[PDB]
């Protein structure tokens, strides 16, 4: 099932790039970093597999 779809397969809910995630309290896309003193966070439990 190749031909078809090309490209490249971009997020739907998250437009981020690689080690990132989209939070919609602040809507902005964080650094799975900022878990470091936020591991509490939307964006920090949504980072690791959303």
């Amino acid at each position: 099932g190749s031909s078809g779809s090309s490209g490249e397969q971009a997020p739907g809910t998250a437009p981020c790039s690689r080690g990132s995630s989209w939070s919609a309290d602040l809507d902005k896309c964080m650094d799975c970093a900022s878990c470091r003193a936020r591991p509490h966070s939307d964006f920090c439990l949504g980072c690791a597999a959303a």
